[PDB]
């Protein structure tokens, strides 16, 4: 009782069956017309299970979470993460669980005396909004001005620093990062046939180059932090990891079987950094896009902000319960352009089963989040940006419209930075829309909504201007 | 400009206008009939503003949260909290912000390496379900299960079944709950603490028991402390206290006195016991009154967890019916029907009416959660209020729903309460059905008003399934 499979050849597998012009997620969606909502294929030696139904997905992620909690190893992700010593791409282990806890706790604990990431997010939203007022005349494209704000929130979190406006070594970070996003967990020949390392591989060479840069900047932050370290303060996530590593070397019963080598410390912090930039910036950019496209959504948000916050005061995180239309718009942005249309593979750790079907140990289960959030059977008009999907009868609050909505995934490997991302999206969006309304420059056209595919689904460059008032 | 007001005399105020056999929350809800959804009174010298409308409540707690973030000083709470060095009754200050964050962090970080508050909740759930598999022959068993969660979180210990220290703490706690933040007369008129007042004698006594037990735990922790471990919330506060003494320049405004550390840990302990136990006891009551709800939870458990493994926290999104049931329990019997006063730190306004600096704004959580304008058949227990159309997931039925409060003074242990309620109810109902001894009637739902509306004891006996 195995699920339908694509045709397989012996070494190759099903690769001859999966050449298309569509991006991998819509391709795997359209394949449901032939193979149903749940089906397998073979990428070289490795068996893939593609999951398009949310009942199956919640069975993978929740019911049988630890079971499908394995991560696959891959040459690109092995390099990115020093052979899986991060959190995503790290195999289900007490090491993975511990590092998740440390990131969680460092976020709860950031800012020593009353100060928190709320302060940092508000500082950076403020600094940005004051550059947008000061350049309403001279257009100035937000996006990079927004990317710096987001990067600074997570930069504060991880290394207790920030990038100056117009900083040289920031744009170098953006550049190497985009290089990594280009070349990592896109299924390429070396990721399918690892022995192709014996030949020259172009994208492996540029990936390795971007990693070298990152590794330089990480080691620089690492050794600085070590010299200036004190037990009286936990400045940032890196201090909390250094404290933990110290305890590991003092032999406490706690952290004895938990990986806290130098590698682990660096990859964890590096990971949170890269995540915090590429995920939140991407999501905000989609927000910006769908707001330019749907100015009646801009206005209804602004009218809400006028009612519950506006004038005399800027939006605070205590306002979180009280701005349901803004909340719903963010839900809808996450739903319509999922940040990862194909989730990282959930590898089967033992033999198990998914809804009537058998699932062989070691199989790579790929949840098709696109198909979950765009299924016409659970979402009406799936290409329509309607924040009302997530509102209650009156607009007093939110309703889950569908069981299929898994914006931060679920279960055991649920997004580590969910709470953070919610703070950033809420605060940045509310701060901007409080004072500004977003428009397209002169009589230019509305942005293209088809996404540059990868590990993250990112939009094509907008160039969008902010004109007061709101 | 000023809101309606009950008649007040000098000195006593509106007392004696407000004599009643009604519980205070209900009494104030019915006064709406004459004064409307928002009205003031005078309790002795101090001005109360009763808020019954969710729009007004949200303006108090959210839109103007920092303005109305003051707490009143009261001779009972003062004794309970060493003159406001805890969190709940601490005045709005950087100290308050800092102790909240500390508690959040210690909760996030609990018990490094192979230990999480999930595993502790699950452990105590297992202990309780082993004892309930002495089937056909509860209450105090669930109380101790709950106590062990917050006991590990705060002190890294536990009460075994039978400990004298455990019953010892339950009785001093009850004495404290029967006396604090009730309008004693000595609270209304603080000067008559120069007389024999027997409610202060019950307090002080219950408090010296408590402080003996805190200082033992504190001195034991001090003598076993290490900088490499962090065992619990108390270690966290000791670490902060040390760094503060070493002139960490950020934790300077904040107070990390011996008193601050003791009042914070003691509060989290008290809170974790009384609030979670009360809410779980109400759950049990309503489940006994509604066994078809029990059955619908049980069939959800079977078809989304199964029978070979026990409930895990990772099932958070996957049991809508049970979570909607918990919402309705929190709705129909608020843990604090009347809430601690939100004192105005400066002159302000609440929906057109003016509000005087110093006035003590009391949110009537009962009237928010039983307003016929916003809830249909408010005394009807129905978890389907919180379900969506297809029952696939949750859905907000009213903006009047504020079970953990909102804004700046929002509940500190909300995350902890949700873990506790979710796991214990799931663990229990996966293996049992709650019936009563067949020669009994369905339990009293009226309950005892104090700082935490607690139901009256009822001797339940859960059958296996
Ligand atoms: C802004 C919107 C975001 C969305 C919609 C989102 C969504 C998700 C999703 C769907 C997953 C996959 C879970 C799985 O494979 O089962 C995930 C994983 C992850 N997210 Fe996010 N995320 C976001 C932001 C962030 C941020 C800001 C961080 C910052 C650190 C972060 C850290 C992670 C990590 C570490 C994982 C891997 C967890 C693990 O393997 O245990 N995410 N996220
Ligand atoms: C089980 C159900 C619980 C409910 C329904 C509940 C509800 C509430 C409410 C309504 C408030 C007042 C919020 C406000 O004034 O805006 C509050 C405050 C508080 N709760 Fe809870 N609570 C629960 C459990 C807990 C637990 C387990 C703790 C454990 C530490 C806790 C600790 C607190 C504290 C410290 C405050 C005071 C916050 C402050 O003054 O800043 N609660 N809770
Ligand atoms: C490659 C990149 C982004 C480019 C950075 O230079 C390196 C990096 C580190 C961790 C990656 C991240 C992209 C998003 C990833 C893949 C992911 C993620 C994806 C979606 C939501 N939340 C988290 C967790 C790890 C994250
Ligand atoms: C008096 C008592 C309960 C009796 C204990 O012996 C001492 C104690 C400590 C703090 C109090 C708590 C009852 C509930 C209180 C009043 C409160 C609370 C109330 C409702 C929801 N969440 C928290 C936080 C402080 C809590
Ligand atoms: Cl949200």
């Amino acid at each position: 009782r195995s699920p339908p499979s694509l045709p397989s050849l012996p070494i190759i597998g099903s690769l001859m069956s999966l050449v298309s012009d569509s991006p991998p997620h819509i391709f795997f969606q359209d394949l449901q017309k032939k193979y149903g909502d749940l089906y397998s294929l073979m990428m070289g030696s490795h068996k893939l299970l593609i999951v398009n139904n949310h009942h199956h997905a919640k069975e993978i992620l929740i019911k049988k979470g630890k079971i499908f909690a394995g991560r696959p190893r891959t040459v690109t992700t092995d390099l990115l993460t020093r052979d899986g010593k991060d959190i995503a791409f790290a195999d289900y282990s007490s090491t993975w669980k511990f590092h998740r806890k440390m990131v969680h706790g460092a976020l709860c604990m950031f800012g020593e005396g009353s100060v928190s990431i709320e302060k940092i997010i508000c500082r950076e939203a403020s600094s940005m909004c004051e550059v947008l007022t000061e350049s309403q005349n001279s257009a100035v494209d937000l996006g990079p001005e927004l990317t710096r704000a987001v990067t600074n929130v997570v930069c504060a979190l991880c290394f207790n620093s920030s990038y100056k406006r117009g900083d040289a070594e920031f744009e170098s970070m953006l550049q190497y990062s985009q290089g990594i996003v280009d070349t990592v967990a896109k299924d390429s020949l070396v990721d399918i046939f690892p022995w192709l390392q014996i030949f020259p591989n172009k994208d492996l060479r540029i990936l390795r180059q971007c990693i070298s840069i990152r590794d330089k900047l990480l080691q620089k932050k690492y050794e600085e932090h070590k010299v200036t370290y004190s037990d009286n303060v936990q400045r940032d996530l890196l201090d909390a990891l250094l404290r933990a590593k110290r305890s590991s070397e003092n032999n406490n019963s706690s952290t004895r079987d938990v990986g806290l080598t130098e590698d682990h410390v660096l990859m964890t912090v590096g990971e949170i950094f890269g995540a915090g930039v590429e995920t939140t910036t991407t999501t905000l950019k989609w927000s910006i896009a769908y707001l330019v496209h749907n100015p009646q959504v801009q206005r209804k948000i602004q009218e809400e902000l006028d009612s519950k916050i506006g004038k005399e005061r800027h939006p605070q995180l205590s306002d979180r319960g009280n701005l349901p239309y803004l909340e719903a718009t963010i839900c809808e942005v996450m739903r319509i352009r999922p940040v990862s249309p194909l989730l990282i593979p959930h590898v089967a750790l033992q033999d198990s089963s998914v809804g009537e079907y058998t699932v062989q140990k070691g199989t790579r289960v790929v949840i098709n989040m696109w198909s979950l959030h765009h299924d016409e059977k659970e979402w009406k008009n799936p290409e329509l940006f309607d924040p009302g999907r997530f509102l209650n009868e009156e607009g007093d609050g939110l309703c889950c419209p569908s069981g299929s909505y898994l914006p931060f995934g679920a279960g055991v490997r649920v997004c580590l930075g969910e709470a953070l991302a919610k703070m950033e999206l809420f605060l940045f969006l509310a701060w901007i829309l409080q004072r500004f309304t977003l428009e397209m420059p002169t009589g230019q056209p509305l942005p293209d909504l088809q996404g540059k595919f990868g590990v993250v689904l990112q939009p094509k460059k907008f160039k969008v201007v902010a004109k007061v008032r709101a």
